């Protein structure tokens, strides 16, 4: 039978354990692929000095698997950040935030010395953009941010009924042409009322572990 998507996620998560140094502070992403990774890291027996969480769920699983959790404010930096992606291109630039956590994810990534992305094969794309782009905005700026995103060219859609970790809203933007991921990352963030967007170009991954039918493939940015 074909390997299921969950099995592909587990393949990538299990391989990523090998990338985690012992006795260091590390950062932990969010999502279903990460949830398999937290379990695998706990089962490995590796000594972890402390882990910084990016979501309520990730923090709960770290505790379930006996991995010590620390606030980002307690450390001067992290040795490695491990996280998933909704899309990842050949330069290892990513679209993130399908699960609502892109603000905390980018904060923790930006404090880390290395970013390991874990994903099943379906996330690896030639061009970023098909997956709608999450944008976090404060509630009173919803209509304003939406007009500004529409003027940029995308179709803004409020994520109905959703409240982010820090109490804000997400507008998901459909149909963007992303010529230059770093330029668009910065231009969207210049909209007043936007707190963060899901383009990870400045914080592109350093290495990608991709779960495929042939096992876990290790992929560095294209030359
Ligand atoms: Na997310």
């Amino acid at each position: 039978h074909m390997t299921t998507q969950d099995e592909l996620k587990r393949i990538a998560a299990e391989k990523a354990v090998e990338f985690v140094p012992e006795n260091e502070y590390i950062g932990i992403g969010t999502g279903s692929t990460i949830n398999f990774f937290i379990e695998a890291l706990g089962k490995s027996g590796k000594k972890i000095k402390g882990a910084v969480s990016t979501s309520k769920k990730s923090g709960e699983l770290l505790a379930r698997y006996d991995i010590p959790v620390v606030s980002l404010n307690e450390v001067s930096g992290l040795a490695v950040y491990i996280d998933g992606a909704d899309e990842v291109n050949h330069a290892l630039q990513m679209i993130k935030g399908g699960g609502g956590a892109h603000l905390n994810e980018k904060i923790v990534a930006s404090a880390s010395e290395k970013f390991v992305c874990i994903a099943d094969e379906s996330k690896y794309v030639s061009r970023l953009g098909k997956f709608p782009l999450p944008v976090e905005a404060v509630e009173s700026a919803r209509s304003l941010v939406s007009r500004k995103l529409l003027a940029m060219g995308g179709q803004p859609e409020l994520r109905i009924g959703y409240t982010t970790f820090y109490g804000n809203q997400i507008v998901d933007v459909h149909g963007l042409n992303i010529d230059q991921p770093l330029t668009m990352e910065d231009e969207i963030n210049k909209i007043t009322g936007v707190l963060e967007n899901g383009i990870f170009a400045r914080d592109a991954a350093d290495v990608l572990i991709l779960g495929t039918e042939e096992g876990a493939k290790v992929i560095y940015p294209c030359q």
